[PDB]
């Protein structure tokens, strides 16, 4: 076990903690940010693809449809699918103890 304070780490699993609902980041040329939506493998190519919904409307993306198979419901031009294995936890909106003194 790693020597720290925060646990819930499963490197042997996916990478750290990338699941539906949680924010993640993809390592590519265009630096963008999106939250996970659907995580699965289409009928043909076995690969954990986590559907990320881009906050910014970029021309070229889809409305949450991979290979003509809608997994979730999102806006138009704000759904980019990527390999979950090549994803990174996004702590852009991660909070830890809003206040110091917890003892009321």
């Amino acid at each position: 076990g790693s020597s720290g304070s925060s646990g819930l780490a499963m490197p042997p699993g996916n990478s750290h903690g990338l699941e539906v609902g949680s924010l993640a980041e993809v390592k590519e040329n265009p630096p963008f940010y999106g939250v996970i939506r659907w995580i699965g493998q289409p009928p043909g190519l076995n690969e954990v693809l986590a559907g990320l919904e881009l906050e910014d409307e970029c021309a070229g993306c889809t409305d949450g449809t991979f290979r003509g198979t809608r997994y979730f419901t999102c806006a138009l031009k704000k759904a980019l699918f990527v390999k979950l294995k090549s994803c990174r936890p996004d702590s852009r909106f991660a909070s830890l103890q809003p206040s110091g003194p917890s003892s009321g």
